[PDB]
């Protein structure tokens, strides 16, 4: 079952770093389930550096995320990138992604986005690290696009209103879109998912039935079509309150959550 998942996203909780010894201990738990892990900074706890050494002692592999908002996030995550590269075995890393949902917040414009990434592929091509940006399915301007190795996108038919039933087949049609806009390139999944509690969104039910049926179509339709996936997410998140509580696969304090069966559909 350790193929069940191809990736599963992890998140950090910035008020309380974890450990090293921390990280290890969470990723055991994830390990009859998949091999491979994502972050979403570099700089913030340091998790980059700490998630690189728990997965490498593991034998895992790894998606390092670059958090990119207010000005000064270009100037930092691009130093921590340098000493991550002077500091770091970097052998198990399957990809480096500039940015998540830059373009959807309108933090900067499409073509400051396009040299940024330049900069980061320049840096990272000689040590045969790929690159990529991660958005939502209408926000991959050309200009952009032009300068990735790959393309990862952001979808959540729950935030969109969606009925259940419908839910699975709505992400493949969204991802249609994408490759649309691909210029040929490789278009992977970087994040969706569905909560388990919180309520609901118009005619989308929030409840521990409804996620296990959705992991259950998303898992499926990917494997027909061949799409790399990295499902959203590994653990309960308390701290975020309401919906943003409930996206786990497991629960916060690391043990199953009754209801959930890990398995792919088809
Ligand atoms: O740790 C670095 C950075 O983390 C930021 O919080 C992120 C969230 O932005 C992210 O949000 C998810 C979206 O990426 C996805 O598309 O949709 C889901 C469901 O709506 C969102 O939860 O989630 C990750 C993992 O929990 C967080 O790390 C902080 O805002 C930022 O302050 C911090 O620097």
């Amino acid at each position: 079952g350790s193929q069940t998942f191809y990736g599963i996203n992890y998140g950090v909780n910035e008020n309380s770093c974890p450990t090293v010894d921390s990280m290890k201990n969470d990723f055991n738990v994830l390990k009859p389930y998949t091999n491979r892990v994502r972050t979403f900074a570099l700089s913030v706890c340091n998790q980059a550096s700490l998630a690189l050494a728990a997965t490498q002692a593991l034998g895992m592999r790894i998606y390092l995320g670059m958090w990119i908002d207010r000005p000064d996030t270009f100037d930092n995550e691009m130093n921590a990138l340098k000493n991550i590269l002077a500091n770091n075995d970097v052998s198990n890393v399957d990809g480096l992604i500039v940015g998540s949902e830059v373009l959807y917040r309108g933090d900067t414009d499409p073509q400051s986005l396009a040299n940024y990434i330049k900069q980061v592929k320049e840096l990272v091509a000689p040590h045969g690290i790929k690159v990529a940006t991660a958005d939502v399915y209408y926000k991959f301007p050309e200009v952009v696009v032009k300068e990735l190795d790959f393309l990862m996108m952001n979808a959540f038919p729950y935030w969109e209103g969606v009925t259940i039933d419908n839910a699975a087949d709505t992400l493949m049609s969204h991802y249609d879109q994408v490759v649309g806009a691909s210029l040929g390139k490789p278009v992977k999944i970087s994040a969706t998912g569905w909560p388990s509690a919180g309520g609901n969104f118009q005619s989308s039910v929030a409840s521990v039935e409804n996620e296990n049926k959705y992991l259950h179509d998303v898992l499926c339709r990917v494997k027909q079509r061949n799409i790399d996936l990295l499902y959203f997410s590994a653990f309960d998140e308390p701290y975020r309150g309401g919906v943003e509580a409930h996206f786990g696969v497991l629960g916060s304090d690391r043990n199953t959550k009754p209801g959930i069966t890990i398995e792919a559909g088809c």
